[PDB]
Parts: C-alpha cells; sequence; structure tokens
C-alpha cells in the first residue's frame, strides 16, 4: 500500500493498528491484487512506538488459544501471502514447525508473525499516534452536512497535536485494563496488560524472596502466578480468587461454532434478549477461564508442596478461593502492602511486594473518542448502533452518505463473542473493504 | 454376611440394592473383618430378579464417567478385599487391565465389578422385591420399630419384615416431559437397551429414531444408534444450542471428595443453591469431551459427502422444543422464549427424580416434627423425628437423594465408599463396641 | 496446461498419475504462473480415473501424514492446490478447524487429490496401461538415441498406441508383494483390493464368516479392525510372524529425515551408511501401526477378555508368532484350511485370507527393459542421480534425452521417496531439472 | 519381621536394601500373615546410611515410566498394605493423587513410597554395610558337602569388617555406572548417577555461563540435559549422541506384553538364539529410549531457540548428533576441559563438566561370589540362574538346604523386566516360596 501525504483527504483512516486494522490492511492488498481478486487513500495511526501485541503478557511459554488457521488471511484466501503458513516458509521454518504438530504457537511466536505481517505496510502506518478526537467538517459553503472528519492525534514524543481528514473513519482500539473499582493506586499494584514491560523494574532482585499476590481466575491470572513462580523462584506466591476454583475453557467443537464467521449474520438479526442470553450460556468460552493443560500444571505443582509438606498454610505457593479484597495499606517507606481478605460470600491478611490484578479490560474507549460527534447520531441515542457492516447510524440530514465511522473489536453485545478475538478478523477484513471501497474499486 | 430369619426383628432394613446399598454392606463386612478393624441383623429388598446397574444403558462402547479408585472400597480402606483391583485380580485381568492404561474402565466391566461385590452378600438379600410401604410400629404411644412391606414380582404376594432402622436407597425415577403421551415408542433413557431392540427388531430397516436431549445419555444413545440401525435415520432434538462438554478438572472437581459433605452440608441454603447451579457443568447436561468429538467427526465426513446439513443421514436440531406428539408426527418449535418429524421412535434421555422416598414413606411422616413438608436428613443421613414420637433406638436414614443438603456427588459413586463407613458408623455404631 | 496432439514430439511424458506425477503436474503449473513466479507434457494412467489406492479406502481410515505436508504447501503456501485451499473452495475449512486435527480422513484427502487431479483433464490419458519404454533415433545417420516411444495398452479395446517423447518419467508406485508359497485363489486377497474385491467374494453382510488377515503392520491392522464392523457375526483371525503389532514413530527429532531438505544429505551418504540409516529407521514406515489405532483394538480385545476369560473361545483373536505351512483350497468346499505352526499345531477354516504384506517397487525393470541397453557398462540396475536422472552411456543417448524415476528411490533417496512427505518440493525440483533451461 | 541376633545361623541373608529386595521382605511380611495367607531368621545388608532409590537422579519434574500399579505388592495381592494406593491414603492424599489423574508418579513421590515401605523393616536391615565377599562354610569337618555361607560386609564409617553366617544368599545390588572406555578420569566428568548428588557440589554458583555437555540419547541424558537449563539459566549445554535422533520409549499395549509376570515362564524357557533374539527386536521398551513427552518438550525448546534466531550455531543450548568423543584434555590449570568430537560415520567443546549417561552393567555379583566361584559346576564361567532365581551349584560339593539367589541382574534369562519394578511384586512371592517355602509348611 502507498502512502498518502499527511494533509490531503483521505478515503479511510483507521485508529490503532492491531490486528482488526491490520486484518483491514491485509485485506485491501489482496482485494488490490490482480493474482487475487476478480488505489484508495488510506492511512493508520497506533499509539506505540513500533507494532507490538500484548507484550505486557508475552509470558514466557504462553501459548495462543485459537488454531493458526484462524490467522489474519487464510479463512478469507489461503492463497494470500499473509497466512500464517506462509509467513513459516518465508522464514525457512515451515518444515520444522510442522513437527510441532501444533495448532497453537507460542505468543512469542505469533506476535512476530504480525509483527511480519505490519511491517510490510510501514509506508501507511504512523506509529507513536495517540488519537484523541474526531470531528466534524463541512466541505461545501452551501451546506450544513457533514462530509468528513478530522481526526486529531498527539504525537507520544513530542507532544505536537497533529490533524489529518478522512471521508470514512475505522475504530480499532482494543480495550483498556479493567480495574476493581476498590483497589488504590499505587506503583506495586500493576494490571497484567503490563506485567512483563513493568514488574521487572519494580522487582529487579530475580533471587530475592517477595511476596507477590495476583487477583483473578481466568488465563491472565493462572499464567502469571505460574510465570512467577519460574521467574523469581524463591518468592512465596499467592493466587487471590473470588470463585471457588479455576475453570476450563470450552473449544469443544460444536460450541466453538459461535466463533464461526458466518454466525455473525444470524448473531447479529437476533433480538437482544436472545444475544445476551446467548453470550451468557457461552461464557465459558473466553471468560473467566484457564486453559485446562494450565489448570493441570497448576494441580501438579500443588500436588507435589502437599508430597512435600501436609499442612497448607506452610505451602510455598497457595491459591486462596472464594476470597475478596476488602482494603489494600499501601502508604508509608515500606517495601510491602497489607492486604486485607475476606470470605466472597453474599480474617486474613496478606503482605506482598506487588499485587498483578488479572480482571481484564473494558471496551468504551470509542466513547470518549467520539464524544464529539456524537450529536450527529439520530435523536434518542445514548451508545452508538453499528449495523451488520459495523457502520455507525449517523443522522442522514446530518451526515453525507459518503462519510462514515465503523467500529471494530468493541461490538460483542451486537455481532458475538468473536468480535474481540481474531477468531472472523480475516473474513471480517474483506467485508470491512468491500463496505467502506467497495463502489470505489468496482 | 449371615442371613436372618425373616420374622425377626432386625437391626437394619435396606430399601434397594444398588451401589449405595452394596457400600453399606461391604462397609459392614470390612467393619466386622478383624485384618481391618482390631453381627447385626441385616438384609435388603431389591425390585430386580438380580443384581444390575442401569441395564438400560449398558450401551456398547460406554465407558465410566468416574476414575476407578472411587469405587466401593478404595477410598475408605485400600485394603479392602472389596476393592476394583482386587476384583480385577481375582478375575485373573490386573495385569491386562493395567495396560489398558485407563482410569475409565468400561461401564460394561463396573457393572461386573459390583455384580461380583454383590454375590457375596446373596444371603441377606431378597430379590424381586417391590418395597411399597413402610409403617409405624409400637412395641404407649411410642414407635419402636417400622414394618416394612414388599410385593413379589413373581408371585404378587405381600411380604412384610419387622426392623428397629430403615435405609432408603431406591435411586431415581425416570423423569418425562409431561407432553409426551403414552405409547410404546416413546422410551425412556433408562430403558433403551432392555426394550429398544424388542420394538425395533430389523437391524437393517430405514427407521427414523429421534433422541429427546442434550446429555451424556441422549449422546450415547445417539451415537450407539447410528452404529445398530445403520441405515436409519436419527435426530438429536435439543433445547439447547450444543453439547456441553462436562468438566472434571481437578480444582473444580474437589467438590466431589469424601471431606467436602461436612463443610458443604453446614452452608446455607441459598449458599448450597448457589454452589450446585455454578457446579452444574460437573453431572447435568454434560457430555463427556471426547465423545463430543466423536460426534462431531461424524457430522464431519457426512458434510465432505453432502454440503447440505439438512439432507444429511443423521441430525442434530438444536434450540428446539417438542410442542405435540401424534410412525408418530412430532411437532418441532424453537426453544427460545413449523418443523415436523415423522418417527419410528423416540427416545427420552431427559434425566431422573430422586423423589419416590416419599410416597414410600407416606404412611410415617406424621412422625416429623411439626410444620414440617418435607423430609430433613440431618449431616450423617438420618431423618428427623419427633422425639415424643418415635424412640432414639428407632429411626429412618435416606441415601442418593439428598444433593441439596450434602452436594453433588450423593446421587454418585463419588462418596459412597467413604459414606457406607458412616453409615455402618451411625447406624451399627453403638451396637459394635 | 494445454494438451499436446497425441502424435507430436513431447518433451515429457510421465507414466502413472498418482501423487508423485499429480505434484510435478503442480508444480509445473505453478512454476508458468505469474503470481507465483507451455512445454508439451503428457501423463499415462493406468487406472480409469484419478484414484489413490482404493482398495484401502476404509471407514475411518486417516492420514498419516500432516496435511502441511500436501502438493504444493511445502514448496509455496501461497498455491491454489493446497489442501487448506481445497477446503476453503468446498466451504469446508471453517468446519476442518473445529476437527482440531492434522490427519484428514484418507477418503477426504483422495477428494483433495481428485480434486487437484481433475484440473489436469486435457494433458491425462486415462485407461493406458504403458508396456514399454522403447529407444527411438531421429536421424539415419546417427547411432545415438534422442528421444524414446512409450507404447500404451487401453484398458478396455486392448488397442496399442505410440507417444514419442524426449524425457520420460516412471512414477508407478508399487506392486503387491505375496509370500511365496501361498497359492493363487480368488479368496487370497491382497490388502490392494480389500474395498474393492472383498464385497464381491463375501457378499453377506450378516453372515458367520471366518475371515483370516496376515501381516503385523498398518493395512492388516486396519483390515482386522475394519472386519469387525463390515461383518458383524464373523471370527476374524489376524495371523502375524512378529510377537506383537508395533507403534509408527513420528516423534518429532526422528521425524526430520523425512524433511525435503534431507534428501540431499541422505543421498550423498555412502551405501553402507544409507542401508544402515534406513534400517534404523523402520519404525517409522514399515510393519508399524499407528498407536491409536493398537489402543483401540487393544481394547476390544480386553473387552472379549471381561465376557469370556479363555482367549480361545474368543470372536476375534489375535494369533502372534504364526507362519503359514499350507493352505488346501481345492475341493468343493466354501472355505480353505490354513495350517499354521510356530514362527520361532493350528488349523483355520477360513472363507477368506486377507494378506496384508506391503510392495516391490521394481516395476520400471521391465517397463525400461528394451532400453536398459542404454546403461553404462556393467549395470545391472538403474543408476539416479540425485536429480532423479538414470545414469545412460553419454555415446549411446543425446543429452537432451532421459528418464526419471519417482518413488521407487529410497535406497539412495531415503524413506520419504515412496510417500508424499517431499512432494510437494520434489514436483519443484523435477520442474527445474526437467524444463528449467526451457524456462529460460 | 522380627530381627535375628547378628551371631546365629540365619535362613536368608540379602545383600542390597533395593527395591528387589524390599518387595521380598514385603512379600515375606504378607506370607507370614494371617490375614492374607492359610518366623524365618532373616536380615539385610544395605551399602547406603538409609533407604534410597537412585537420588541421584530425583531430577525435578522427573515421572515414574511404569504404571503405579506396578508397585511392590499390588499385583501379587491388591489388599496388601505396602500398596502404592494405601500408602497414599496412610499419607491422607489418596484422594487428592485420584485427582491428578495419571499412573505416573513423581520419581519424588514413589521414592518417598519405599521409604515409607522400608523403614517397617528397619529391624532387619542394617545400612551402611559394604558386603564385599562370600565364603564356603562346612558345618560337618568330616563331611566335603557346604551348607551354610559366610557373609562379610565393611562398614561404610568404620570400616570395621562383620561376618553373618546363612543358609542361603540373596544378591540385589542394582548395577553399576558403565563408563566409555575411552572417557579419561576426572572430577568434572560425572555419570549420571552422581547427577543431583555432584553437580552442584562441582559448579556452585548457579547463575554464571558454564558450558556443561551430556553425552547420551537415552531417557536419563534427556533428563540432565532438559533439567540443566533450567538448573543453569545462563550456561550453554550439548547433548551428544552417537544416534542421529533421540527415540521415544515404547510402552503401547501388545509390546507391552513382555513385562507381564506371566511371561517370564514362556521367556525363561526359550533358547539363548530366541532370547538373545527377543531382547534385540523389544529394545526400543527399554534402552537408549526417551519419553515421548519429554521429547516433544525438548523438541519445542529447541524450535524457540530457532523462532528467536535461524541460525542453529549460535544457540544457547544445542545437540550434536552423531558424535563421538575422539578425545579429552584435562590437564592444567584451566577451568574447563577441551572434548573432541568427531561424525561417528575437527570440532571441540570447552565444558566445565561433561554428563555421561551411559546406562549400567550388571556384572558385581561375580567379583562378590569369586570366593564361592569353585562350587558351580565344570565348565561355566558366567553364574546360571534357575527359572527361580537360584544359581546352579554342585550337588556334590553344596547341600540342597544351601544356594544363592540373584536378583535384578538376570535379563539375559529371564526378560526385560528382570532389572525393572516391573515383576517385583509377583517375583518377591516366588522368592519367599522358593527359599521358605517348605520351612513355612
Ligand atoms: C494476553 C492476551 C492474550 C490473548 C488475547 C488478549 C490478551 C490481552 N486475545 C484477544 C485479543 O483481543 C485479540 O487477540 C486481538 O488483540 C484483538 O485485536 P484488536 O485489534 O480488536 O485490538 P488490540 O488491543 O489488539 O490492538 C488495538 C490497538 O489499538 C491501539 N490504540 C489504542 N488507543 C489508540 C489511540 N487513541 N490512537 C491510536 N491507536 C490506539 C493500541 O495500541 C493497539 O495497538 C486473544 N484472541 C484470540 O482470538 N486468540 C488468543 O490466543 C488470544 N490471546
Ligand atoms: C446411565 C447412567 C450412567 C451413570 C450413572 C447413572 C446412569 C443412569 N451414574 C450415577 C448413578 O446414579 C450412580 O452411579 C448409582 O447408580 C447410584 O446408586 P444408588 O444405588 O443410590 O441408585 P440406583 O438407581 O443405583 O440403585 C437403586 C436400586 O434400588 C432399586 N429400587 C428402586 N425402588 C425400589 C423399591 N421400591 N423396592 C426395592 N428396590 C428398589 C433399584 O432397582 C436399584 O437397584 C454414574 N455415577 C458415577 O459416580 N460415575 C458414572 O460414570 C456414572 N454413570
Ligand atoms: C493403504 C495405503 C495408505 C497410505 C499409503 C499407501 C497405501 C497403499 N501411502 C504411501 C503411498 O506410496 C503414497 O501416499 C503415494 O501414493 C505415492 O504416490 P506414488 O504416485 O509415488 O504412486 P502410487 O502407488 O500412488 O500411484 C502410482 C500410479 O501409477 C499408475 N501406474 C502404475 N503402473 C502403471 C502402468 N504400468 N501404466 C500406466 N499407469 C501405471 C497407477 O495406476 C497409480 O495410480 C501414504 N503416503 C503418505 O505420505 N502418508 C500416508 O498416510 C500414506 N498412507
Ligand atoms: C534414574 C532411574 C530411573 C528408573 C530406574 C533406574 C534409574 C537409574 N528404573 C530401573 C531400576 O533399576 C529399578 O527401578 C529398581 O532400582 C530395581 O531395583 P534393584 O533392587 O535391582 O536395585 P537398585 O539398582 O534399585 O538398587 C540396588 C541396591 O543395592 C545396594 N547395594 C549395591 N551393592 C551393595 C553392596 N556391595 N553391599 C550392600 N548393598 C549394596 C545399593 O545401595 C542399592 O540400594 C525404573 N524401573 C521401573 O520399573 N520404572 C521406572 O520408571 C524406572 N525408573
Ligand atoms: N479465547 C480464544 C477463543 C478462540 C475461539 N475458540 C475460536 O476458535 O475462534
Ligand atoms: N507413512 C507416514 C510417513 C510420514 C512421515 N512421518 C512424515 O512426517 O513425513
Ligand atoms: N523402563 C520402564 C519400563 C516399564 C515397562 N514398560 C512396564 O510396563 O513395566
Amino acid at each position: 500500500l502507498r502512502s498518502t501525504p499527511q494533509d490531503e483527504l483521505h478515503d479511510l483512516l483507521c485508529v490503532g493498528f492491531g490486528p482488526a486494522s491490520l486484518a483491514i490492511a491485509i485485506a485491501l492488498h489482496d482485494a488490490l491484487d490482480p493474482r487475487l481478486n476478480k488505489q484508495p487513500k488510506i492511512c493508520f495511526l497506533e499509539r506505540q512506538k513500533q507494532f507490538a501485541w500484548h507484550s505486557g503478557m508475552l509470558v514466557p511459554g504462553s501459548k495462543m488459544q485459537i488454531s493458526f488457521i484462524k490467522d489474519l488471511a487464510t479463512l478469507r484466501d489461503p492463497r494470500s501471502s499473509f497466512t500464517f503458513l506462509n509467513y513459516l516458509h518465508q522464514k525457512g521454518r515451515l518444515i520444522h514447525f510442522t513437527n510441532l504438530s501444533t495448532f497453537l504457537p507460542a505468543r512469542l511466536e505469533f506476535e512476530d508473525y504480525m509483527r511480519w505481517c505490519a511491517q510490510q505496510f510501514s509506508d501507511v502506518v504512523a506509529y507513536g499516534e495517540e488519537v484523541v478526537e474526531v470531528i466534524p467538517g463541512k466541505s461545501d459553503p452551501s451546506s450544513s452536512v457533514v462530509d468528513f472528519f478530522t481526526v486529531r492525534s498527539r504525537n507520544v514524543e513530542t507532544g505536537e497535536i497533529s490533524a489529518r481528514r478522512t471521508r470514512k473513519v475505522v475504530i480499532a482500539i482494543g480495550g483498556t485494563a479493567k480495574m476493581p473499582s476498590g483497589l488504590p493506586q499505587d506503583p506495586r499494584i500493576i494490571h497484567s496488560s503490563k506485567y512483563c514491560t513493568t514488574l521487572p523494574a519494580l522487582l529487579k532482585d530475580k533471587s530475592k524472596p517477595y511476596n507477590i499476590a495476583v487477583l483473578g481466575s481466568g488465563q491472565s491470572a493462572a499464567e502469571i502466578f505460574h510465570d512467577l513462580q519460574k521467574r523469581y523462584p524463591n518468592s512465596r506466591t499467592t493466587l487471590i480468587m473470588r470463585d471457588s476454583a479455576m475453570r476450563p475453557s470450552d473449544d469443544s467443537p460444536f460450541v466453538n461454532e459461535i466463533f464461526n464467521p458466518e454466525r455473525v449474520d444470524k448473531f447479529y438479526s437476533q433480538s437482544a434478549a436472545e444475544r445476551q442470553r446467548s453470550l451468557l450460556a457461552d461464557k465459558a468460552t473466553n471468560y473467566s477461564v484457564v486453559r485446562l493443560e494450565l489448570i493441570e500444571e497448576i494441580y501438579n505443582d500443588m500436588y507435589l508442596q502437599r508430597v512435600k509438606n501436609p499442612d497448607e498454610t506452610q505451602w510455598q505457593h497457595r491459591i486462596l478461593p472464594e476470597r475478596k479484597i476488602t482494603r489494600v495499606e499501601h502508604h508509608g517507606p515500606q517495601s510491602r502492602m497489607r492486604i486485607h481478605l475476606k470470605s466472597s460470600k453474599p480474617k486474613e491478611t496478606l503482605e506482598v511486594d506487588a499485587l498483578m490484578v488479572a480482571t481484564g479490560y473494558n471496551r468504551n474507549a470509542h466513547e470518549r473518542l467520539l464524544s464529539k460527534v456524537q450529536h450527529l447520531r439520530p435523536t434518542g441515542q445514548d451508545q452508538w448502533k453499528p449495523h451488520r457492516d459495523y457502520r455507525v447510524e449517523m443522522d442522514p440530514s446530518k451526515v453525507s452518505s459518503e462519510a462514515g465511522i465503523w467500529l471494530q473489536g468493541c461490538n460483542e453485545r451486537t455481532h458475538g463473542l468473536s468480535d474481540s478475538l481474531l477468531s472472523v478478523l480475516a473474513v471480517r477484513g474483506g467485508e470491512m473493504v468491500q463496505s467502506i471501497f467497495g463502489e470505489q474499486l468496482e
């Protein structure tokens, strides 16, 4: 994809360059390849200084939780140059991965696969750009009708505010860390999204006997609890969960069909109540769950401590189920905080050097980013309403049919449990290219 | 165990000789064995003509869903002669089972294990006897024994036995949808292997057979039908969108540990009810993952041959409910808050109710304390009796129907070895000291 | 690929259209595709349509090789002839993803190869059984051989036809191997003819036939296991010389001998090291069974032990360390009498004996008999170079003419030679060696 | 079992208190329990200061490679108190092990079970006792036939020599470390049997970037190669194997029937040629093989290194196949040795240690029995045990009330299960009937 001058009127601007935007960029490339099919002025803005995929949780040994066939191209076109298999071949690694007999690459490897993808679009991506607002624009003096948008971004290095004009906008900014409201702010209280990048700076000495607590019972909580035991081999770690136990993620094959690309149509057209009941019944596919293999390795590690000492209170690493944090003392010059625990049903204290908080994410950042254009929604809406093709509803007497804003990655409530994942990314990128660029390339 | 003359006043009579009563019999044997602990008058009444474990569902290839370590003795005393490993050694099969490298024996094999246990108690078990009522007795207004009346299934004659203590261990009764009519071609899962072959005699005919439900039994029946009638057209009808996997992940699975019954029983009703609901995936409306996948590959091969799933020989109809049954004509609607199948048979795999003891005890429920509409079992499974109406040497115990008070392990094999031990100490404890 | 008129001088004629030749046609197609980067080519195939070992497409049989080792992906994952691309064209890619397996059903993997093969219909002549490769000399003044005449028998009409080509590839797989001393009888059927021939012999699926199976490898286990479902009342007997079925090896360090990049290193080794290396890796391919199938068969036997502790009474039995000493097959009797002795006093009466004893890969020697005098003086076997071209006497054969062997070269090229393992990459090298300079 | 006074004439003296002898003592207990069936003078001598099972190879995370049902009692009688399942019950862990859902306990745990068994026989076991010779004895001067043996043991603490008299002797001494001949003696060259016990004493600082080499391709080499990478996370380890690859151990179910106890009869009665051919064809069940799960993990580790750098030669931890050591230079002050390698059809490594995982020889019984070697029948140069493991003696030189039995060193005559735990439970039973059968009847 060729770059467009920054001051020119773009056909599309995407906010964020994570996998969701990357799959749009790939799909456009493939849609423009005569070899694969029957140029738009595009750019991408990403706040990070270079492409990176959840680097705070690139835990040593952590694995993907989705078949590599669900990559950024293969489900739309296995012939694409951006398949995961073509990447291995380009690296001289395909025969070697074949002998792994796994559908589950290491997270480190799949991120390098996406880095290999992203770097081929570097001419159309501006890194170190934090988008802060979308502002309406009207190109014609005669009309009060909005027919473009001005996107404003702050450069993370200079702080300078730059402005770009585009006819259409995509918001693909993933999630922001979700914290329990009652925890106080403190350098020693670190969300899972920043585990690998900040906790080593906080606890520099790998051999010191730190007390480190982990809050949560889902995949990130189990991976952090397990990694800590290897990363700090002399530590005393504690897993604090509201649930009675870690529970297994569900990717049994019939259940897993809710993630098929062709289900988005059927999910979207069902009623709101039916959608919420469906999301709840399938909660075990994605939320507050741990891969069984990790459950079993952690259970075996607990069992070995039981062999060595039958008294669980003396174990080096413990799990405290059905617990909730009632108070955290974080004042004073001392190394450690005092966490107060009660049962999580409708006394005990831990002194810890750090509390890792694995409570997931919110996906509501588009509301702050779009506030200066929310007066363009149809009358009476307090939320953005994406259509099946992901374009939000605008008042048609206020917005031209040539302008629009699309949302990506935050539509689980309307489009299904695959919306925030990689599951439908290859196909969605294709649908998006037809939606945003169809008539232009036709 | 030696027999007691039928006309004598027993120390204990157990109603039903399924695994729960068998473990009680085994625990008593071990309690009386000097090798294991350095005789009470007992007897068992069983409706079936001989020992059998869910004979309607011994489908070919069906496996146990619980480790063989959870047999009728091992968790209580690994040295017992009634362990599953001791049974295999007695059969000359222990080295061969070792090499299977499985904790989950065939259900056919596990039934044989318990049959082998049961035959060692043949002298105290009366088979072909349907208990029909438990009546109070007064040896005064204080009740100090119970008269248990049973109908012989062969003669129909009503026999009567007197006992100081009674155990009700009668498992469950088939739970049916209220809207199904009575017809020989509508069969609960409990009678699948024993009744459907007599109905569908010719294995090669193109029968249409429907299977109702989405749990382990529905999947086993659905899958077995395709092998048993290879030209049939089968349909699995589920209210749910998919079969879901059973959970025995190791931390979740500790709720079935024997020492958790103490903590579970002492929790409040609300905590017990919420605990049961969150752990529902361990036992209800769930299928062993291996079977889900096996069935999925079978669907996949049909997809290879025909991309149109509506033309497939064997189908799954998710999110459906039966609205009427009129070959029978099944009418289906969506199960969310006009389809028809014509079927030669309807298999109904909807589980069980365990409330059959209430009718069996109806004539003694006036001995409960004032204001009770249900039997209230204590931790040791003894039901509360009015202390001014029933002597303390008399009482009634419930087994297998106490999930609400004692946890999800109550109707399963999980805690039987240990529970038998508690039951023998509960019921015969002071007698043996 | 466009067809070449039959009477014209071809650049390449391949004998056989199985997977080995199929990887060649796909490779040449891709070499000519501008997205990824015409010779006069034709393929002759004895079968009337494309088919891959149809006698052993037993129900539930699975591949023993990763779908990644299909006919294109290791050479170019972008090719249109990949297995993942096949699934996508059939609208089945998402459903296969949820299978979570690298091992498709053999029935499915054959449909993928048929789907590929159908795109070359214009350059494949089916129903043509090649019978000889004859020398040709274009110049009456020269004694030099510079083209070859391939004669093929029409399987329907019996008519013989001749096609001329400068270069020949022999890609004809293997021939059924039978133990000498078994006699010929319609009730004695090699594994290669199981699905196509046994139903014609034993028509009644419910009759209590006695059926014996000879061998201890993958096909023997699959036939033994399939018979029990196909004839549910039968008595089956698996007769093995070995003491037990042994598991096939695709553990990851060992499995690298099948890497495409091992063909160079293996080939450059001496005969002794090559003969020794093949021997040490026998468990990857010969007289071995998929562990999962071993475990299933074992579970079936254990259940019979639950039902009856006397092994002699079992419906289905395995007889280890046995050899067949004699077969009585004349007489009006439906059944044969197989006489057994230990292989270090048994008779079986059987309605059929299935023989799962593998293949020989020497059939090209008869097909090349009329050109073997072009070999260098003193050779008794065709000597394939690294690029699979056989050594010819350079004073007898022009440098523009040659013959290549495919699939029969394990002795020089390693255990992957007769499998699907290196076909994608080998198809590509073959196109470079045969057509490289032409496409310059 | 009740102890017998040291100076008295014993019925049985066992050299060694490892698993083979432990199953015999357990079997004798169970034979004497009226609870299990319808006391002989016994004592056990063990060189180690207390019971231990290959503690040099109790690698963290190491698993058993045999189902727990093949413990020290269960195949002979599941009702014994010495079963693995009963041990868990005594330790209050049975339900917790059940939820593990594995037939393969940790090596750490299974050793603890045998320690739990062994401690119940502490009264008949003399630890720290190295038996050095067995000496013929004649109770009647005028008769020329031997009817007892004197077993002499050296105390590892004091050096004091102790002699004990017995009518029957069992030799159950496991193996001695087998080293390749061309390797020299050096403290930085340590056999695998001494890994956990010696290597940390050599390489004290776990964080320095040591070069450590491992020689071999079987289970022990892979276990040590994998463990070094976690134990010394900054080290560079090298696995050197003569074979081209690590190969999976075979315990598939039909092949695995060779370890069934009832097969010992059929195997023993085969001719030497058939037995030698049988051992070779089933070699992948026990020799130069690694548990598949470990192979796959080591392979995943190599693959991740390939992800980080495609050039193998720059990798931290490497595997060098089809290699042989042609020379080791180890003289001088330089901390590292120089290993010289050639293909096994000029490469050199500087190493701080060479771990040698080359298995064992089981011929130590010949030196120990040298002073009784003249009692064998004429023309034998090796001890030949009968099916019941009793060695052949000249019947004119030794009374029938006396004899010597071998345990664990009889693979050649009794099958691949002989050196393992596979038949210990049943064999212990046969041994008590052979040695004490008439005595208890
Ligand atoms: C540790 C961990 C592990 C997994 C997963 C999450 C996490 C945290 N996921 C789910 C995950 O959401 C998914 O893998 C993708 O990251 C979805 O990509 P998105 O593009 O929607 O956003 P994502 O968070 O990937 O990327 C969003 C981008 O937007 C940028 N951005 C934010 N604000 C901006 C602004 N104001 N201006 C410009 N740019 C901005 C961010 O920097 C980021 O680069 C997953 N899914 C799956 O299918 N399989 C799996 O195995 C996993 N595993
Ligand atoms: C098909 C199937 C498969 C499984 C299971 C159930 C079913 C239906 N279960 C759970 C099952 O309930 C449990 O294994 C035991 O059978 C419970 O034993 P009870 O004897 O308490 O009931 P159960 O039904 O076993 O026994 C009750 C007995 O009383 C008799 N009876 C009833 N009424 C009577 C009367 N009025 N008079 C005299 N006798 C009477 C009955 O005939 C029966 O023999 C299971 N659990 C587990 O832990 N692991 C597993 O894998 C499975 N698998
Ligand atoms: C039951 C079974 C199962 C498997 C396998 C074989 C068998 C029999 N194979 C091994 C097999 O060799 C391989 O898969 C490929 O078929 C190799 O194909 P070839 O083209 O080399 O010849 P192959 O035998 O496939 O086909 C050669 C073709 O040549 C044609 N032909 C022969 N002689 C002729 C003549 N005289 N005139 C004209 N045409 C002629 C034949 O008709 C045939 O179609 C396998 N491999 C693998 O990599 N993974 C696996 O899981 C398996 N599984
Ligand atoms: C690291 C490792 C791991 C395993 C195994 C071996 C090794 C090295 N084995 C095989 C192993 O040989 C077997 O488990 C038992 O050790 C066999 O016991 P032995 O009694 O033959 O003695 P073993 O070799 O156990 O012990 C012999 C004893 O004799 C003593 N002794 C020696 N000489 C003496 C003397 N001169 N005087 C006094 N005492 C003396 C020694 O001190 C020692 O205690 C195994 N098997 C299996 O079935 N499953 C498995 O998973 C494994 N795993
Ligand atoms: N959390 C990851 C879920 C991935 C999903 N099961 C899929 O197969 O697409
Ligand atoms: N017969 C199967 C050979 C496949 C080979 N192990 C491979 O991985 O290429
Ligand atoms: N090397 C350990 C051998 C274990 C053996 N396969 C058995 O089943 O006894």
